[PDB]
């Protein structure tokens, strides 16, 4: 097969709650996979968002995937990524 040791975030892209792109990024990328796959304006002055059983918070383009699955607390995979461009 291929499995990987780091893990792998939803992000949300496009007008619905359907659209995602998904991608395993280790400790070293941030938010560059949220935004890349979740892009269209072009990346200017925007934020990546993570909500999880009603728990929404802010999240920064420089957030480690990890990084940002450990804000979260002991459910990791119920979190949410989304793209927000102002």
């Amino acid at each position: 097969g291929g499995s990987m040791m780091p893990m792998f975030l939803t992000v949300y892209l496009s007008n619905n709650e359907q659209h995602f792109t998904e991608v395993p990024v280790t400790p070293e990328t941030i938010c560059r996979d949220v935004v890349d796959l979740c892009k269209e304006p072009g990346e200017s002055d925007c934020h990546l968002a993570e909500v999880w059983c009603g728990s929404e918070r802010p999240v920064a383009d420089n957030e480690r995937m990890f990084d940002v699955l450990q804000r979260f607390g002991s459910q990791r995979n119920e979190v949410r990524f989304f793209l927000r461009h102002e």
